[PDB]
């Protein structure tokens, strides 16, 4: 194991330049992480659809970017799509292993807007952390606001 830790600051900036999208599984896309990889990494992707909980690694004229889906969690069961989100970090794990990605930039997957329209933080970071578990793999994890930072260290502090 290397270490994971909480960055409050822009994933859209990060060294690594390995990062995830909130892609859906029609490919079409939009966001505030979104729109702000676009500002960073335009010449970077190429939008297909992809299976829920599965991913796309783009290469761009800069960096490798991973197209990922996030389900709307309105949409799922909460048991179903707690398990479709060990699934897309578990999937996205698999492709962060092979492509020997030993540190990587990472988002919240569907946690915000896109889960029950409410906040789901703590949970998403115990499910980042399942994939992890089978991962030897450093992690910048992001947030903007300080609330938000406390809430990654405190889902890391129910795993303490
Ligand atoms: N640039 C950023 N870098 C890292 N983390 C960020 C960033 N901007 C936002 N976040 C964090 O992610 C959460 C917000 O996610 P989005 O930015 O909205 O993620 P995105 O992939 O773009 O989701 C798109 C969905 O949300 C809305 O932006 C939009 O309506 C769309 O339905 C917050 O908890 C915040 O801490």
């Amino acid at each position: 194991a290397p270490s994971y830790h909480v960055v409050r600051g822009d994933i859209a900036t990060a060294t690594e330049g390995v990062i995830i999208n909130a892609a859906n599984s029609k490919g079409q896309p939009g966001g505030g992480v979104c729109g702000a990889l676009y500002k960073k990494f335009p010449e970077s992707f190429d939008l297909q659809p992809i299976e829920v909980g599965k991913a796309r690694l783009v290469k761009g004229a800069a960096k490798h970017i991973i197209h990922a889906v996030g389900p709307n969690f309105n949409k799922v069961s909460e048991v179903e799509g707690d398990k479709q989100l060990a699934e897309a970090y578990e999937s996205i794990a698999k492709i962060v292993n092979d492509n020997n990605y030993k540190s990587v930039a990472i988002p919240l997957l569907s946690t915000g807007i896109f889960s029950g329209n409410k906040d789901r933080l703590t949970q998403s970071l115990n499910h980042l952390l399942t994939a992890l578990d089978t991962t030897d793999a450093d992690v910048a994890i992001y947030c903007r606001d300080k609330k938000w930072e406390m809430t990654l260290k405190e889902a890391v502090a129910r795993r303490e």
